[PDB]
């Protein structure tokens, strides 16, 4: 539906490493009426990652939910070659920038808000069998100052119709620190997974970004941080299988870091749901309000 020619550059949005975003505005009458829009590219375009931006592009069009970034099309210049995937702008930035910089006009109740909605997307994904295998504030757009959105879905697979795990190791790094046990172990991703790193993101929520806090902070503190290369997941493995975890931050009450915890449990089926950690969400965001 868009055309090249028609997209001017604004500026680079994010980089996330065999791809990018950045804020275009889609100009087809050369007036200056266009609308700004979000534009996701590769940045090294191999066979290999076109096919999974193929795939991704898929999903994202699969989806329609108030808490996951809308897709608005395609383009390609040369016959397919260049592909580009176009998606609303959202303007306020992902919620790890947002939360950093307003944390101190940003109370619980709001970040329950955000965590709610976090969920509620989830579990639309659930739906589908689709396994987000990426979820962290990072990840996380926020279009108003009441609504956030999943942001992206690079990493996002469809379980097999026979299976309810996906196993998959991607060549570089992975984001380790927000990886369940068995991701770590055996490369298994799931909807269980998912709720592991959802619960890393709830920490991320309650430590409002603070630099010292971040999980890869506080687990190279665990592990000692003269741990290099391969050792880090070795002992990352090996704390967590020893009930290591991430702290409870500052002033977050304890009944939040039990879902964290319940979420980061080593048995893979006790993890919550996300229908029930939605609901734990709001029963705990009614009963403060
Ligand atoms: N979410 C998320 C992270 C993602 C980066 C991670 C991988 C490529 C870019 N990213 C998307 C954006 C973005 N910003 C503003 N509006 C948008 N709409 C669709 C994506 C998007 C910024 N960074």
């Amino acid at each position: 539906q868009f055309e090249e020619r028609h997209l001017k550059f604004l500026q680079q949005l994010g980089k996330g490493n065999f791809g990018s975003v950045e804020m275009c505005r889609y100009d087809p009458l050369q007036d200056n009426t266009g609308e700004v829009v979000a534009v996701k590219k590769l940045q090294h375009s191999t066979e290999e990652h076109l096919r999974d931006f193929e795939r991704e592009i898929e999903i994202l069009k699969s989806l329609q939910h108030d808490n996951i970034v809308k897709y608005k099309g395609v383009c390609y210049s040369a016959g397919r070659r260049n592909l580009k995937l176009i998606m609303e702008y959202l303007p306020y930035g992902s919620l790890r920038d947002y939360l950093q910089k307003h944390k101190e006009r940003i109370d619980h109740i709001k970040l329950l808000q955000y965590t709610s909605q976090i969920c509620k997307g989830m579990e639309y994904l659930g739906t589908k069998r689709y396994i987000h295998r990426d979820l962290a504030t990072r990840n996380i757009l926020v279009e108003n100052e009441n609504r956030v959105k999943i942001g992206d879905f690079g990493l996002t697979k469809v379980l097999p119709q026979d299976k309810e795990y996906y196993k998959v190791k991607e060549p570089g790094e992975s984001p380790i620190f927000w990886y369940a046990p068995e991701s770590l172990t055996e490369s298994k991703f799931s909807v269980a997974s998912d709720v592991w790193s959802f619960g890393v993101v709830l920490y991320e929520l309650f430590t409002y970004i603070e630099k010292s806090k971040s999980p890869p902070a506080e687990f190279m503190r665990m592990i000692g941080n003269d741990k290099q290369g391969q050792m880090i997941v070795f002992h990352l493995i090996e704390l967590l299988k020893n009930n290591g975890r991430l702290p409870r931050p500052d002033g977050c009450p304890d009944e939040i870091y039990m879902i964290m915890t319940e979420c980061w449990n080593n048995n893979v089926n006790q993890r919550p749901s996300f229908r029930d950690l939605a609901l734990r969400v709001d029963q705990i965001r009614d009963n403060m309000a």
